[PDB]
């Protein structure tokens, strides 16, 4: 599969667990139309979100549910969720990891694109 | 000035020059309204978006351009923006720091939220 997401804890250093995540491609119009999505799973890991057909080129947003994360676990944040707002081109490298590193107050995303 | 964003080049071990940001807060519809907008300064710091009369409790979005940053440093990034939502003031009046720190795959964000 071409794309899968990653979502860490930085307070209890762990994978981030049952997190929702969708994914939206942006149609014509400019408006944001869903396009897949999912939980993370025990290791922190959304599998299985899109096919290589399915896959074209275009602009994606991943929204990461992180409030509802920090709330489920007690804890005050400031984010109403994360977003990774990215152009999928596929002139040369066809996997994307899209990985996202969670404090209440901060996040890191980054991208790992191979093969 | 109770809303500032801060932008750091990764790369270059500098503030990041130039930097478009625009701002939204969600409209009583849900949909993304414009609310100000600017560009960093030479210390990578863009002061003057709002003031405390305008900017009551809501939620919004800081879009900071990246890619346009990235291009017009000649350089192919893989975000198109980097977004910040939160929501504000609603326990009353705070101050908002936004920063964030760009390379060109990765980005990592922070919040200082003072009273
Ligand atoms: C194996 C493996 C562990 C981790 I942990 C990981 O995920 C990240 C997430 C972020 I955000 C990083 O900056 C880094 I380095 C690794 C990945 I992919 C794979
Ligand atoms: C003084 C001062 C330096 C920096 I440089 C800064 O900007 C950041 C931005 C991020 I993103 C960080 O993780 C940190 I720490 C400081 C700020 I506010 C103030």
């Amino acid at each position: 599969c071409p794309l899968m997401v990653k979502v860490l804890d930085a307070v209890r250093g762990s994978p981030a667990i049952n997190v929702a995540v969708h994914v939206f491609r942006k149609a014509a119009d400019d408006t944001w139309e869903p396009f897949a999505s999912g939980k993370t799973s025990e290791s922190g890991e959304l599998h299985g979100l899109t096919t290589e057909e399915e896959f074209v080129e275009g602009i994606y947003k991943v929204e990461i549910d992180t409030k509802s994360y920090w709330k489920a676990l007690g804890i005050s944040p400031f984010h109403e969720h994360a977003e990774v707002v990215f152009t999928a081109n596929d002139s040369g490298p066809r996997r994307y990891t899209i990985a996202a590193l969670l404090s209440p107050y901060s996040y890191s995303t980054m991208a790992v694109v191979t093969n």
